[PDB]
């Protein structure tokens, strides 16, 4: 036997930092969950109980901490690049580091029309989330992405021309109620190393904002024919606003609301166009799932 | 043996409605998970196996999404009346009707800075919640909440002049963070029936509505000598505003945020007034309570 | 507005405790979840943030940890009595302590059909719990319990005779799965204090494992006429069991599993007594409870 | 813009299957939960509209039902092999099935020493899971898995020896808890399609079974050098024992349990050999990887 990959290191780290400025007294907070796993030269670590080329997990939760004293935590890009960088550079021996962010809403609170200088609410459990993948002479690969974006819409949603067989009870519907928790990802062209990163660091809040904005316009305003047809419209949109971004990634859970045959109780009619009491249905759900490049 | 208490019924129901004006073609979606109980001459059905005083638990199933066809959802103290109502005056040996209601979000989506027509998005897993029993010959007694606000403040809140002996660690503070999960409960004065409930109906979302707004300011707005004197700010604000109310109930937890000393890493200075990055803390967690009412 | 109840402390505090025999070498290890609430003269710390009345929740946090150090930490109907009375009697101002606790399963693993000295499995979330509300000149009240214990059984459960209306859709049926996640409370005779609880110790264990053993023989041998009159079946036992108990209580989910019709496909036969796959129902479910004392 | 990736269909479908025999009266019950993603030629759904190339998930749903029906549910490598086979040759234009399956437990209870035959427990949350992709004219890759075996060691745990630098803070020890939820994969050799899938049945169970075994038994006898050292240890032996495999992955946590010092307390000694009460770390926590394979 032989060790084919390792990698190892602390995950759910959860961090806070705070801005306060001595000028105007307004205060500003970051929260979020980081994970850190390194590779390199430690396969003996698993082979030989050798802990002399183990970075202890522990010094890794310190060194996530320290980074966060010593530089900026957003946008999550770049906090999770410096990160990643550190340890390829520090230690000899590591030649990669995976570092997942999961970033959590703190949303100034408006009080009697005024924002408020050190109030915050969670106005959504809807993450903001980087993977940095830190590889010594091979640079920097980002992935961009919210998740947990819940959403319904009431009407201006269809599904009917799907195929049908021996396998199909599915009606045919013009109108129907569709709801998602929307995953989507943006992958960034590769990066030559931090200093690349630092290059483009006001794309990633202006291209996280413009992917959250088509995805919201979108899902509003499309006659959705599908989850599929509209999810792929979101992300045509968000390529031609970014060329750094190489593909868009969809992973959206179609949320059934059943329509009820209530025609049993007093003739009761709620199907179709009475259709007005619904059951949400917690599971099975549908998965659509999609990647889009450049031709 | 004897029973000395039962009730049974329907958990987790998962119910939406819609309202679409013909003029207008504005929609608006209502979700909510009921819970209904009921008590009653049923001793025998645990006793003698006797299943002839069981309304089957598919039957209140159906009743609930029957109800919600005839009647309106909102506000959910009137809806839990009203399907509570139906179960004690239905059935002649059913004497007692208990409706728990969590109220799901779905905010209207501005898009292009105009409320769009029949598109929602979840704005945080804050919960709108009623319990309401229906007790034949005693009325209807209804407790409203809102569960799962989560704030934060980043200053302005204290704690310092606590007891102190052999058991104490904990360094009196002038300056930390303060977060919460507020659950916040009102309790009305009982009602003599469904009438006297449909009489205050335009009393709930106001109170509700004010019970968020009184939350949200002093929380922002108190510099807090604690959680328990911050709580019974908000608690006697909800009273005085609203007459038939007889309790307002806080369960609030402590959320720590704990400073971390990296003085032992290149003298680096993260306390006190130097306190930049936090650890926040899953658990354990302070949790608060307090029943405030009429003097 | 005056204060009309008021409790507060530390919740999800998390304890391990190991016993190691000197002799043999055997270790035990004991994992729980504690909260502890305080009541007593506190009011002012709510209405005049008068913090001297406070013991702070991070003190109750470490006297949690002491308290395990220098006690026993099972049976927890024990630990909890001691830790409360602790609370009332090292405190003047303190009145009651109301102490929860959930114990978390550590199993000793066999290796080779040997008991291993010191390695264990969580065999299931199936929980032990007590509640102990400790009340200066009243006594101790303990409610055990245990939770999360889920079984299924194909057959030999039958639901027929039920109420019949306008509102009914459900099928009689004398064959059905059964199945639930067990919660069953048993409330002790109130006790005068610490040293009751004490002579009473040798109780706890064995109640707990017959109330385990009554739940799993009972469920397994009923031919069950409804959960409803299965339930009351296993109380009674119970009770006829340990006279030191004045009330059991089950709290009973039916977790549906609807059979599918499937005779619209090449006329397959999957109903009545051909029924071989179903679907389980996450939500919504049958919530059944009864609380039975003696007569 | 182009899709250059597309996969969808219906996740989170529970299944249950009973086999009751008619000899002996004894039944046996199987639950699981299912994931089945199509792909083939299906873009024109994404970027035309196109629904004429999609098999509804909702048909999808149908079929996951009518093969439980019409074949064996278990092992769920056979069943899963069945169901993305049936898809890719069913449909011309339907040219991968990608199926994942978590597995439930449902153990016979054991009633005064003997097997009951319809009567089951959840003795465990611990799951049996397989990922089956079915290629058309690429084969079948299985990788099977137990995840959620949650264990914990009081003693034979060691981490001392690991690079100690400016960012190292742990402490060398000797004698330490070590706690994991187990997640282990085993994947299979390429299989040439459904019929080689059937020609090796026994070898899943068997080699679950071995792979369990092998956890438990190393786990509770190895007195590890580190989480790195151990799981090592167990994928030489799962890879040893079955020719099959190709290769093995661990990917565990390492749950904190934090010594605490009380000597600020009556001096009490609560640290190394004095070591009885912990405070176990809900999070952070270390995660360890390794892929092992043949040399
Ligand atoms: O088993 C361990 N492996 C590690 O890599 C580690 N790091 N800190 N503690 C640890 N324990
Ligand atoms: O009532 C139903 N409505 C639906 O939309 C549906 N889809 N599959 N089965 C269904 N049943
Ligand atoms: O055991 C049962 N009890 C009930 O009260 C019930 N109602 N529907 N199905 C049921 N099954
Ligand atoms: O770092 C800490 N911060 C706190 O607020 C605290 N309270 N108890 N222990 C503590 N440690
Ligand atoms: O606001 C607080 N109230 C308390 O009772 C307490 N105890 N420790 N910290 C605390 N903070
Ligand atoms: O398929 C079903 N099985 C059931 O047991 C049931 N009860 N109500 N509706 C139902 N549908
Ligand atoms: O939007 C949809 N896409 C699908 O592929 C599908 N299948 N059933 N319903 C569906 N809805
Ligand atoms: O008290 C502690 N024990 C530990 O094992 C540890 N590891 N990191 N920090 C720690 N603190
Ligand atoms: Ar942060
Ligand atoms: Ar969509
Ligand atoms: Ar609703
Ligand atoms: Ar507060
Ligand atoms: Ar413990
Ligand atoms: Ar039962
Ligand atoms: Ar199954
Ligand atoms: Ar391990
Ligand atoms: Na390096
Ligand atoms: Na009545
Ligand atoms: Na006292
Ligand atoms: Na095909």
């Amino acid at each position: 036997s032989a060790v084919k990959a390792a990698r190892y290191g602390k995950d759910n780290v959860r961090v806070y930092k705070v801005h306060k400025d001595e000028k105007t007294g307004v205060q500003t907070v970051y929260e979020m969950t980081v994970c850190v796993l390194l590779e390199g030269e430690i396969e003996t670590s698993y082979t030989k109980a050798d802990n002399s080329v183990i970075v202890a997990t522990d010094s890794i939760k310190n060194t996530i901490y320290i980074t966060a004293k010593q530089n900026p935590v957003t946008p999550p890009e770049l906090f999770g690049s410096i990160l990643g960088t550190h340890f390829i550079e520090k230690y000899n021996h590591i030649h990669a580091a995976h570092v997942n962010i999961v970033c959590h809403r703190w949303t100034r609170m408006d009080i009697d029309g005024k924002p408020h200088p050190h109030s915050f609410i969670r106005d959504s459990e809807e993450k903001r989330n980087v993977q940095v993948d830190v590889v010594e002479g091979k640079g920097i690969d980002i992935k961009s992405s919210l998740s947990g974006l819940t959403v319904l819409k009431s009407t201006n949603s269809q599904f009917w021309g799907f195929l049908r067989d021996e396998y199909t009870t599915l009606k045919e519907t013009w109108d129907r109620i569709l709801s998602t928790d929307v995953d989507a990802t943006w992958q960034w062209k590769n990066f030559s190393g931090l200093q690349e990163v630092r290059s483009h660091v006001p794309k990633f809040d202006a291209t996280w904002a413009t992917a959250r904005e088509v995805t919201l316009k979108t899902f509003a305003e499309d006659n959705s024919a599908s989850v599929q047809a509209t999810m792929y419209k979101m992300a045509e949109q968000i390529l031609a606003r970014q060329q750094l971004i190489e593909t868009v990634e969809y992973s959206l859970p179609n949320k059934h609301y059943f329509e009820i045959d209530l025609s049993w109780h007093k003739g009761l009619q709620n199907t179709g166009k009475n259709a007005e009491v619904f059951a949400p249905q917690s599971d099975p759900n549908g998965l659509i799932k999609c990647t889009v490049g450049r031709s």
